[PDB]
Order: C-alpha cells, then structure tokens, then sequence
C-alpha cells in the first residue's frame, strides 16, 4: 500500500480512485429506513442503513433505528455505525447501546459544526444533571470526564430502569475531526483510536463498539477503516496483502457512502502505513504518537 500511495500521490488520482469505489459500491435495498413513519427517525434523507445490515431495536412499537453492523469477518471486529441522533431518538440511540451491549461509544462530529446541529445532545454535561430517556425507561448519568486537546473521554453510568441494571459506558468524543475533513494527522487520529483500543471498548467480550458523526458515514467510516486494517495487517501471513480500497469496498456492503471524500481516503492511507509500524513490531510509535498528538 505504500507504493501503491506514492504511485497514486504522484499522479495526482486520489478523485479517480475515490471515484472508482463509489461506482463499484454495494446498492442494497433500504426499505425500513423508507417506511413513510420513520422519517422523523432519519437524520439525512439521502443517508440509510441496508436493510439485511440494520439494527434492530427490540421493541414492538417500531424497531427502526438508523444504524448498521459492519460486521467485518476476516478482521474478527463488528462496528455499529449510527448518525448523530436526533431529538427524538437519542432513548433510541441509548436502548441499542444496551441491547446490544456496547461498553464504548466513538463521538466524531461536535454537536453544532459551522453554525448547524449535526447532531443531539444525547449525553449529560453535568453530573447533576442526568437525562431520562421516558421512551425506552433507559437513564443516562455523567460520572467524570476526562478533557484532552483535541477529544474527551467521559464515563457514563447508563442505567436500564426496568430491570435495575447498571453499566458503564465509555465516550470518547473527538471533538476537532470537521465534516468533510481529516485528522490534524496521522499521530492525533491514531494516538485517539489507540486510547479506544487500550480502554477494552473494542474487545470481543462487549458489544459491537457505536461510532458515529453527523450521518455515520464520512468520518465514522475513515475510523472504522482504519481500524481495520491495521486488525487485517497484524492477522495476516502477509501484512502487506492489505488493500485498503478493497476492504472499503467490503465495509460498503453494510452500510452506504463510508469515506466522504478523496482526502479523507488518501488519510486513511496515511494513518494505516504510519499505524503499521505498531503492528510490525515496533511498539514506541505509540508513545511518540501521544507527543506529537499533544493532548495536553
Ligand atoms: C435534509 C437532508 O437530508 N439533506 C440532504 C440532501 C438531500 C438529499 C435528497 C433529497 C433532499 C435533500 C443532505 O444534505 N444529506 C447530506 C448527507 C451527509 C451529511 C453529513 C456527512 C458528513 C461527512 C463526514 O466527513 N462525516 S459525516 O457526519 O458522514 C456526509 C453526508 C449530504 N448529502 O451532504
């Protein structure tokens, strides 16, 4: 992949083979998304989750919830991929965190980005203030926070008011990723994803892991692929068999529009040949990520 990135830098195709990829998408049916009584569920009109790859909520009333399971099989990881959710979704939002037991949910939108809600206020900002979810009987309470540079881990206490169970769960909120745009580089997006992996959200023994950003497409899928291909490249005889627009193309069969733009493409690039150097053998990179991530 590193020449592959060099051969495409040098003649400047990046838009060609971002373009490619859109045009060899998966087309999947999306007819619950479209049931005329879950506009109001939907976020942008143009952004749905397949139907075979939905989450399903487990209430009677209306299971529809605008999120997918890429559940990629050779990688032995599954992501919940959601749009930033909307006023009257966020009970929701949090009764899919439960059911499907999620320790870990990825933030990487803020919720008002150039002058416009992206996204709700699903979560409290002040302990004192816990937020009840009526709807689904779910409450949701802010135990501490942890505030860095450029993201924000917070524990939250979610609490399942029909069955008196407790659990906790783990935002991380990147808050300096902008719509359409990447990473200030390869070390802060990395130094974030790792600090993801070493807090056991992504694990096997929890639930598929919720990302999301505005529509949980652009910047949701650059964090997803990447992740993912370094899991493909540390699993693989060969960590150099990796081809990065072929496990987009994968990703795509489960949830439409993943990667945004050529850019954020070409920095999927840049984090996944930089993150290898973790997965070669060399753990200090990790370290030297954190330095130049300046999260102080
Ligand atoms: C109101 C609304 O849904 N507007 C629609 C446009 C539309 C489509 C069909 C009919 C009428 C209007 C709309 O803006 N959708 C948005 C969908 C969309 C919103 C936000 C992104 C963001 C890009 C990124 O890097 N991260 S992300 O949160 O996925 C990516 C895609 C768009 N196309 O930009």
């Amino acid at each position: 992949m590193e020449k592959e990135f060099e051969q495409i830098d040098k003649s400047g195709s990046w838009a060609a083979i971002y373009q490619d990829i859109r045009h060899e998408a998966s087309d999947f049916p999306c007819r619950v998304a479209k049931l005329p009584k879950n506009k109001n569920r939907n976020r942008y009109r143009d952004v749905s989750p397949f139907d075979h790859s939905r989450i399903k909520l487990h209430q009677e009333d209306n299971d529809y919830i605008n999120a997918s399971l890429i559940k990629m099989e050779e990688a032995q990881r599954s992501y919940i991929l959601t749009q930033g959710p909307l006023p009257n979704t966020c009970g929701h939002f949090w009764e899919m965190v439960w059911e499907q037991k999620s320790r870990g949910v990825v933030m990487l939108n803020r919720v008002m980005e150039k002058g416009s809600l992206k996204c709700a206020q699903y979560w409290p900002q002040k302990e004192e203030k816990e937020m009840i979810f009526e709807d689904t009987n779910l409450k949701l309470t802010l135990i501490s926070e942890d505030i860095k540079s450029y993201y924000t881990v917070r524990q939250l206490e979610l609490e399942n008011l029909t069955t008196q169970e407790t659990r906790e769960i783990l935002h991380f909120h990147y808050t300096t990723w902008p719509d359409f745009g990447v990473p200030e580089s390869p070390a802060s997006f990395l130094n974030f994803l790792f600090k993801v992996r070493e807090s056991g959200s992504l694990s096997p023994e929890h639930g598929p892991v919720v990302v999301h950003c505005s529509a949980g497409i652009g910047r949701s899928g650059t964090f997803c692929l990447a992740d993912t291909c370094l899991l493909l490249m540390d699993k693989r005889k060969d960590p150099s068999s990796v081809d990065i627009k072929k496990v987009l193309l994968e990703m795509r069969k489960f949830r439409m529009g993943l990667i945004q733009t050529a850019d954020q493409l070409r920095f999927s690039y840049l984090a996944v040949i930089e993150g290898a150097k973790f997965i070669m053998g060399d753990s200090s990179v990790q370290d030297q990520w954190k330095e130049l991530s300046h999260e102080d």
